[PDB]
């Protein structure tokens, strides 16, 4: 077992029993080793969800730069589409507002998230045509951030359905000049 | 001596300063200054009296939203926007909101009053739309202030109410070509 493979194992960890309830004993039995092996691979919990999100960091950004880029707005509304279809929603989403709350109060974990948000604003800035509004990617960021939390109090339907019919929607606005978005 | 809305108004200090899972009987009751065994004749239990908070919530965020100044066309959307987003106060916990968030989504009986409590502030939101914009609108709108207030959280710089007001002005900008300037005031 490498260090990489035991980190997905508690990223499988942590979207189960959240992060409250997280400990190396639950790390453990998921990829199949003993605490003590944990403890001198990754020394205490919170260095663990550190790498975690370090190797989370890393994930994300391999992975918007693996989308394929098409032509002008047409190309960012496909970006889109495949990020915001990537979400999956099988399990409780609901955890994850807990992993992000926890990981705000905790500084080092803080950083990580900042670090996290700012791949994705970057991974939709770079994917901007030319003549779209100043900070764009802000906006558009803010958009799937906030329809996403709007359907995890309230959902309707399947998650990406309800964030790009709104992504359609601002898009629309942005690129008037465009036929439409669907 | 103490009624049972200055009860809820003590829970609710309660609640932004220790969080949902804290929240304890014994914390209300000093706070408001009434014994546990009074609350529990009046509340019955911690998850009880959370609920009368969160229907109590619900409808003071709608007599919230009715009572912001009306005004006409998209300045008048702009200027009740302004006023929702400033009233946000990033110095008397709130990152507390988060947890109680999810907390409440944990609970149905909770869960549906979240529900309710953000759908009152998105109808309060579409009863600002001036004739002639977009449909679902509101939707788009409430996105906005939801995303761009937890990008902030997450990533601050600078006032809450500056961050997400930016991105407000640029999509009313978008929404209606036809206005001038949506400039702060
Ligand atoms: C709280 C609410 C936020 O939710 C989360 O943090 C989730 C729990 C993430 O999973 C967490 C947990 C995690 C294990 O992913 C499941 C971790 O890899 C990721 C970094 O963050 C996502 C699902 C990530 O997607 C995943 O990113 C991975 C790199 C690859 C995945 N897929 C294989 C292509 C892909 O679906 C994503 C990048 O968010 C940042 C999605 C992107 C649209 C956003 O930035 C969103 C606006 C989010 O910030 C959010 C909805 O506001
Ligand atoms: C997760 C993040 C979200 O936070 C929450 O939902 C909290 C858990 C709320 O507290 C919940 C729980 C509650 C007990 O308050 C703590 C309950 O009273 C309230 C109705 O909703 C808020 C704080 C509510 O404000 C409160 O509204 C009250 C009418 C008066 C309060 N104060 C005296 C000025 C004021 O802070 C508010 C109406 O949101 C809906 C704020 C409004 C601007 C929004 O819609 C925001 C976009 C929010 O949805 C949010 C930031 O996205």
């Amino acid at each position: 077992k490498s260090d990489d493979e035991v980190l997905e194992a508690a990223t499988v960890v942590l979207k189960r029993c959240g992060p409250i309830e997280f400990t190396l004993s639950g790390v453990a039995k998921e990829v199949g080793l003993s605490r003590a092996a944990l403890i001198q691979r990754f020394t205490n919990r919170d260095t663990l969800l550190v790498r975690m999100m370090e190797r989370g960091v890393e994930q994300v950004r391999h992975y918007l730069n693996a989308i394929p880029i098409g032509a002008g707005p047409q190309g960012l509304w496909e970006f889109l589409q495949v990020l915001v279809r990537s979400m999956n929603t099988r399990n409780d989403f609901s955890v994850n507002y807990l992993i992000s709350w926890y990981e705000l109060q905790v500084p080092e974990l803080r950083t990580l998230a900042i670090q996290t948000n700012r791949a994705v604003v970057e991974g939709i800035r770079n994917r901007l045509p030319p003549g779209a509004p100043a900070a764009a990617e802000l906006l558009l960021h803010s958009v799937i951030t906030g329809a996403t939390m709007q359907w995890a109090v309230d959902p309707d339907g399947e998650l990406a359905d309800h964030v790009l019919a709104q992504i359609a929607a601002i898009l629309c606005l942005m690129f008037p000049e465009q036929d439409d978005f669907q």
